[PDB]
C-alpha cells in the first residue's frame, strides 16, 4: 500500500477530489453499523435522537443493531426500534421490549399503517432494501424509498444509495436531497453510498452522467485512496478505512471517559470488532 500523508479523509462523496477509469469477517455487519452509529450520532449532536421511534426496513438479519440498541441504551438516549422485514432477524435481537421485530415486507398501503400507529412521534427512517441486481431493480427500490419518506415522513432517513451503472442506464430518477456518507469497510470495489437527510422533502434528479461521476469517483476512491496507508496518523492500524472509521468513530457519545480521544476510539473499535466477532 502506498504510504501518503492525511489530515481527514473523505467522509461524504462530494468530496472525491479526483477520477480514475473504471476497470474481513463478517465487513457487511461491520460497514453498517459504523455507517448507522454515524448517523444516529449526528442526530444525537442536533438533539433530535431523544425521544424517536428508529423504522428501520430491510433491517435482516440485522446482527449489528443489537450493538447500536445497546449503545444507545447505556447512554441513556430514549429509543423505540421497529424493524421490519420479511426475513427473519437474527435471534440476538430477541427479549428487548424497546426492539420490536415485524416479519413483513413493506409496501404503501403498510407504510400507512405503520405511520398511523407512530404519529405523532419522531421517525428516523433507516432503509436497506434490495431486491446481482439490475438497473430496474434499483430503480424500483428507490422508488419505494421515497415512498417511505413521503408517508412516513421522517424527520431524518439514511437511504442506501447506489446509481445505476452508466452502461445499464434506462432513464432519469428522483431522489431526495441529503449528504451522500461513504462506507468504510464496504466491499473492495462497491460504489454504494449511504444517502443522509435532515428534513426541515426536495428531490433531485439523477442523470446518466451523475452515473458516470459516480462510476469514476467511487473508482478513484477504492483503487487508489483506500489502498493508501495514513504513515501521520497515529493508530495501531493506518490503513486508510481504519483512517476513515476512526473519523467517524470520534462523532460517537459515550458514558465513559477517556484520557484521549485515540484512547475513546480504540476502545470503541475493541468493542465494535469483539460484539461481531472480528479479530
Ligand atoms: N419491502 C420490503 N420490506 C421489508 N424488507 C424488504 C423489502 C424489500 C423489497 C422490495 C421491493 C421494492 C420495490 C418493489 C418491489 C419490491 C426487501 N427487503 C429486505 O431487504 C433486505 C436486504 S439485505 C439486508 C441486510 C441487513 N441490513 C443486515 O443487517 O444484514 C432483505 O433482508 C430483504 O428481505
Amino acid at each position: 500500500m502506498d504510504v501518503v500523508s492525511l489530515d481527514k479523509p473523505f467522509m461524504y462523496f462530494e468530496e472525491i477530489d479526483n477520477e480514475l477509469d473504471y476497470e474481513l469477517p463478517y465487513q457487511g455487519q461491520l460497514k453498517l453499523l459504523l455507517g448507522e452509529l454515524f448517523f444516529l450520532s449526528k442526530l444525537q449532536r442536533h438533539g433530535i435522537l431523544d425521544g424517536a421511534t428508529v423504522v428501520y426496513i430491510g433491517s435482516a438479519p440485522g446482527t449489528h443493531i443489537r450493538y447500536l440498541r445497546d449503545h444507545f441504551y447505556n447512554l441513556g438516549v430514549i429509543i423505540k426500534w421497529m424493524l421490519i422485514d420479511g426475513r427473519h432477524h437474527d435471534p440476538i435481537l430477541n427479549g428487548l421490549r424497546d426492539v420490536t421485530l415485524v416479519t413483513r415486507f413493506v409496501d404503501e398501503e403498510y407504510l400507512r399503517s405503520i405511520k398511523k400507529q407512530l404519529h405523532p412521534s419522531k421517525i428516523i427512517l433507516i432503509s436497506d432494501v434490495r431486491s446481482e441486481p439490475s438497473t430496474a431493480d434499483l430503480l424500483s427500490n428507490y422508488a419505494l424509498q421515497n415512498v417511505m419518506i413521503s408517508i412516513l415522513n421522517p424527520v431524518a432517513s439514511s437511504l442506501k444509495w447506489r446509481c445505476p451503472f452508466p452502461d445499464q442506464w434506462i432513464k432519469d430518477f428522483y431522489i431526495p436531497h441529503g449528504n451522500k456518507m461513504l462506507q468504510p469497510f464496504a466491499p473492495s470495489y462497491s460504489a454504494e453510498m449511504r444517502l443522509l437527510s435532515i428534513y426541515t422533502m426536495r428531490l433531485t434528479r439523477v442523470t446518466k452522467s451523475d452515473a458516470v461521476n459516480y462510476e469514476k469517483k467511487m473508482y478513484y476512491l477504492n483503487k487508489i485512496v483506500r489502498n493508501k496507508v495514513v504513515i501521520n496518523f497515529d493508530y495501531p492500524n493506518q490503513e486508510y478505512d481504519y483512517f476513515h472509521m476512526y473519523f467517524m468513530l470520534r462523532t460517537v457519545y459515550c458514558n465513559k471517559t477517556f484520557p484521549t480521544t485515540k484512547a475513546k476510539i480504540l476502545f470503541l473499535q475493541q468493542s465494535i470488532f469483539r460484539f461481531l466477532n472480528i479479530p
